[PDB]
This record gives structure tokens, sequence and C-alpha cells, in this order.
């Protein structure tokens, strides 16, 4: 066990333009520190061309990334946790079908 | 103070084909933990086109997320730390310029 003491109290639109825009979608657990998260979802399969319209030539993939979490430890302790990893969507990027 | 207990121990191929490349950048801080945070770096100011070149009527940008880490609190503590904001870059996109 690495056991260590975490204070929990913080100290102290432009991607709209994107080829492959995305929106926030909340994703909610009880039994976790962040309970909420945003993740991104891509608005389209396809990437948005110079001239506005979708290109269905090219995709809109969501960047996952891993990101750290802490779960409480025992389930519903307030002030006890375990560090975890989970896997986000942190936005959109366009790419060349294989 | 919120104090809590935390115990540590936990129980991209792909997007080389975006049209707005990255690499990861190892970004080391060792008064944080995580210490290692790895950061994107666009590849090019402009997009890759259809053609495989790099198109500068439009622009890779980073995408900034702000992320959570903790700060040790007080300076150096092993075990001791406080939860703090930062901005990190996890990927790119390719925006319409204005
Ligand atoms: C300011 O709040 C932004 C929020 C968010 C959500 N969850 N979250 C998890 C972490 C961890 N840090 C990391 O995972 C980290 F530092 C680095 C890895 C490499 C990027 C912490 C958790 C607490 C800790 F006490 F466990 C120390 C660790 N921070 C965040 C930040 N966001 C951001 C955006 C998202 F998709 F990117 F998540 N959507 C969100 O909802």
């Amino acid at each position: 066990p690495r056991t260590v003491m975490v204070n929990l109290n913080i100290h102290n639109d432009y991607y709209n333009r994107s080829t492959s825009p995305w929106n926030l979608h909340r994703n909610e657990d009880p039994e976790r520190y962040p309970s909420v998260i945003w993740e991104a979802k891509c608005r389209h399969l396809g990437c948005i061309n110079a001239d506005g319209n979708v290109d269905y030539h090219m995709n809109s993939v969501p960047i996952q990334q891993e990101i750290l979490v802490l779960r409480r430890e025992p389930p519903h302790s307030p002030n006890s946790f375990r560090l975890e990893k989970i896997l986000v969507s942190v936005g959109c990027t366009c790419v060349t079908p294989i």
C-alpha cells in the first residue's frame, strides 16, 4: 500500500472550427472522484471540408487518453480512495482511413 | 482542507493518420503526481491534405484540456499533496482559420 494524503481543495468555442468537431457528454459516477467527467463525442462520422460540407472519405475519430481517477475504497467511503486508470475521449481529430 | 487518503497502487499508430498529426513530449515535474505527463506537440503549422502534403490553408492546433494534478504540500513531501489545475495539450485537431 502506497497511502498518501490529498487535500481536495484546488489551489487558486475555439475548436468549433475543427474539421472534426465535437460536443461534450457528461459522464457521472458517484463512486469516483472527479464524479463528473466531460468527454468529447465527434459530431460527424466524416470530416468537414473547405465548403462546410461533410466528406465521408475521411473520419472524425475521438482521441482516447488514459487518465487517473480516484475510486472510493471501501465503496461509498467519503474519505478513502484507490488510484485507477480510465480511458476518456479528450477531443476529435480527422484521419485518413487505412 | 478536505483531506482524504489515497492508495496510489493501481489494481497512437491510428492517430499517425491524422491531418493534424502530433508527437509526444515528456513533461517531468518532481513536485507533482503524476511526475510524468506526455504532452502533444503538433508536427506542422498546416494540415495534411488529400495529396499527403502539408497545406497551409488550414491549421493544426493543439487541444488543451484542464487536468488535475497533485502538488506536494508542503514542498518535497513524499506523502501529502494538494489538488491543482494545469493546462495540458492532449492532441491536435485541424481548424479552418478565422
Ligand atoms: C479540472 O477538471 C477537468 C476535468 C478532469 C476530469 N478528470 N480528471 C482526472 C484527472 C487526473 N489527472 C490526470 O489524469 C493527469 F494528471 C494526467 C493525464 C495524462 C493526462 C487526476 C484526478 C484526481 C487525482 F487525485 F487522482 C489526481 C489525478 N484530471 C482530471 C480533470 N476534465 C478534463 C476533460 C478530460 F476528458 F480530459 F478529462 N474532461 C473533464 O471533465
